[PDB]
């Protein structure tokens, strides 16, 4: 999984420069479940807390990063797009959060044959082990 | 800057690169303020993706900080005090934005009145973004400000 996530890192920043920008990375993937941070420094705001659009970004990328890693094992490619999302901020940011989430129950088989497929993915953000953020977004995958 | 309110706008614009290191590099700046509607712009070219148009999270961002400014615009007005946090937002992605897109909201009249009562006011903005004149984007946010 290592070769795998420096990969993700270096799509992210190589075709994103706000991603670089932000310095997000990814931390790990196990159990099905993947994790994404960022330091707080270039994504600060007046308080020194994490910026809003740090805090979206991040988990957008983190569901685009699920997306990336699905499409993987099973072998298929397809552009990934938001269509849309629902984020809710329930606490400030103090420090580099843990972005997480977690593959529901269902697939990307419509990929196989040439057919887009969508997915509903919940992203949280966790500080200090606190959900101060969460995320629900629509990703679709068109072959 | 001037824009087609120059001191105000200058003052959110330096606000924005002065706390929000992200604001300055996606190169985000207000376009005008009049009639109760505020637009803001910013560059393709930091804020794009793999397909040369621009990224989601630009997208938002300046987007939630158009929001942000029009609450800020309608405080300084009033010269009124109070910490403006955005709570939820939703937001939708109609089309591929191609350009230096123009970011638009405007004033829905909310009575700020409690933050001069030391009470937290809440504001639902709409933001539109619009890209040689077609919608390509859409959000909706509420903010919470604290005095």
């Amino acid at each position: 999984m290592d070769e795998l996530l420096n990969r993700l890192r270096q799509t992210w920043h190589s075709t994103i420069p706000v991603s670089e920008f932000m310095q997000i990375a990814p931390l790990s993937f196990t159990d099905g479940e993947l994790s994404v941070s960022a330091p707080l420094a270039p994504n600060i705001n007046l308080h020194h807390t994490m910026f809003a659009g740090s805090i979206y970004t991040i988990m957008t990328l983190t569901g685009w990063g699920m997306v990336w890693l699905q499409q993987q094992l099973l072998n298929v490619d397809g552009d990934i797009v938001l269509a849309d999302a629902h984020i809710r901020y329930l606490a400030p940011v103090t420090s580099a959060p843990e972005v997480k989430v977690r593959w529901p129950d269902t697939n990307l088989s419509p990929l196989q044959r040439g057919r887009k497929a969508k997915v509903k993915l919940e992203v949280q953000l966790f500080c200090d082990g606190k959900l101060c953020a969460q995320f629900d977004g629509l990703y679709v995958s068109v072959p």
